[PDB]
């Protein structure tokens, strides 16, 4: 028994990263065969990020001006290309650690894994899951741009994030492989609006299911909710609203514990409006939204990876 | 910035975990050069558990008795020992992916990183930490005995934990890397007292000091204190004396933040007494204990590793 937030095993991970440096900007880069990715902002100083013209500035930019290194070894930049805000650094040497990748788009809600990096060196795992409003909260200082999100599906390493910059409420916004930013964001120093953050429901239900099976069984009820009466309570307290595709994906919870999702409901819908009187779930004063419902069955089920 | 619980990058345990079956039992070992560490209550049956006589059990069984496999290379056992609660299976291969080990046994209080392990696979990695009385919150379900704690120290991986067994209060324990376990507990099915669990209090103002540094300062008073009036307060509500050591190791945290760990302890004073009144810190609603102050300094500084 038990429950933690358990990260992805980062072995695959770690014979990635490499050192990017352009310039006095060292950051971290993803070896993927002959390609390293990395943020496209590495090539600009200090008052360029003020209002960049990547354009222009990679124009002025030539091969040897960008310094790859994996540990001790080193690569040689043979062709720089931009493709939206990440940076194609093509070497001449395919990595051989290289592991079967796949580059994903995460949607708000899902978790993920962070390797977080430092002059390409990898420095901690942990586990975090994109807010609807389409940041993480992450643990990130100087020098861990560059790093990326991923999961395992089995074998196959499935990429979803690279760290860009951290806003000024203290969360953090990148990328995915493609360069595509998550949310309204652009690379660039300047004040830009993010949206309000909400709870994810279906992942406080999930987490609810995990206390269930630990043992915690003091909030459940024995009334039920319907699927509208209980998005009324939901969205007043800025939790998200609940669909019948919620209710089929807790599908296995649901029947390992016997209760069913609308059970459940009621037991979240009388928690949101009396508060918990200063009692603990799994250990915790608040209430979880990181765990979504294939993070709560690989953990009450013992799913292994590659 | 940021503030997450974050465990230790896994790659270089990955490649040291194998399966090891013995009859119907099935669980992990630890290959090291070319030795197996795997629990020694692998040779036992259902019925063995409620009274297990080891030397009796092992010497029924044979080098061809133990089968060992990493991944779909299988191991040949050539010789079988018993030192104290693990089982040692000196295979006729050494790993070639040994890394830079080492055997300590940690005190209460300090943290490690948990790779929860599933027929020799890697699941997943978390953090916890050894609680005053010898025991682990982990996550563990059945097949992830064997699996190991680690911290890495730059370059040597320090191996200090292996899982044996779970308590009837959702808690772990196991042994160090040499086979004696941390505390009093015996490797069989028989009610066993554990002990009393307090807080660590050296952790509780290293997680305070993290909050000053991310910007949570509300639980800041003006009050000061000494060192023998604050621990009439803290041991009441269960936590550790107080030593002037541990004012010694907070000097990083303090000389950062500008505050006195006596200041410190002051603004914790008033938090055991009126507690928090629906409060986050750090967005907790109770008070961490798992964070050493040296954990603290690595998620605000950027200690990397190999
Ligand atoms: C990363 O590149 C890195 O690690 N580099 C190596 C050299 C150290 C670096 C580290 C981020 C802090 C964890 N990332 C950046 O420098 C990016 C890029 C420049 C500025 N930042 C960045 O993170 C800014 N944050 C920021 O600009 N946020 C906003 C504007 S703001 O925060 O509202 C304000 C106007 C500055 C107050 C812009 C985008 C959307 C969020 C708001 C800080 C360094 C100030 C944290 C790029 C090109 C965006
Ligand atoms: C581990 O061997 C494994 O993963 N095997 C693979 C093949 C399945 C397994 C992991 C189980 C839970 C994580 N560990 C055990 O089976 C050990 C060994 C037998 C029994 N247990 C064990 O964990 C017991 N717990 C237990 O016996 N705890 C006590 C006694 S008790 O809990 O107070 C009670 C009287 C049984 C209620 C003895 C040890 C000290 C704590 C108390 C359970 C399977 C019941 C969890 C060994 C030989 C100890």
């Amino acid at each position: 028994s038990g429950f933690r937030k358990m990260a992805f095993p980062s072995g695959k991970v770690e014979g990635c990263m490499v050192q990017v440096t352009c310039g006095t900007t060292t950051l971290n880069g993803l070896w993927l065969d002959d390609v390293v990715y990395c943020p496209r902002h590495v090539i600009c100083t200090s008052e360029d990020m003020l209002n960049p013209n990547y354009e222009d500035l990679l124009i002025r930019k030539s091969n040897h001006n960008f310094l790859v290194q994996a540990g001790n070894v080193q690569l040689r930049v043979i062709g720089h290309s931009m493709q939206n805000c990440v940076l194609k650094l093509k070497v001449d040497t395919a990595n051989p650690k290289t592991p079967k990748y796949k580059f994903v788009r995460i949607q708000p809600g899902q978790t993920f894994s962070v390797l977080a990096c430092y002059n390409g060196s990898p420095s901690g795992v942990y586990q975090c899951a994109m807010r609807p409003n389409f940041t993480i909260k992450g643990s990130f200082l100087n020098g861990s741009c560059g790093s990326v999100g991923f999961n395992i599906d089995y074998d196959c390493v499935s990429f979803c994030y690279m760290h860009h910059m951290e806003l000024p409420t203290g969360v953090h916004a990148g990328t995915d492989l493609e360069g595509n930013f998550y949310g309204p964001f652009v690379d660039r120093q300047t004040a830009q609006a993010a949206g309000t953050d909400t709870t994810i429901t279906v992942n406080v239900l999930a987490w609810l299911y995990a206390a269930v099976i630990n043992g915690d069984r003091w909030f459940l009820n024995r009334f039920t909710t319907t699927l509208n009466d209980f998005n009324l309570v939901a969205m007043k307290y800025n939790y998200e609203p609940l669909t019948q595709d919620h209710v089929d994906i807790l599908g296995p919870l649901s029947a390992q514990t016997g209760i069913a999702v609308l059970d459940m409901c009621a037991s979240l819908k009388e928690l949101l409006q009396n508060g918990m009187n200063g009692r603990t779930i799994l250990g915790s004063a608040l209430l979880e939204d990181e765990f979504t419902p294939f993070d709560v069955v690989r953990q009450c089920s013992g799913v292994t990876f590659q």
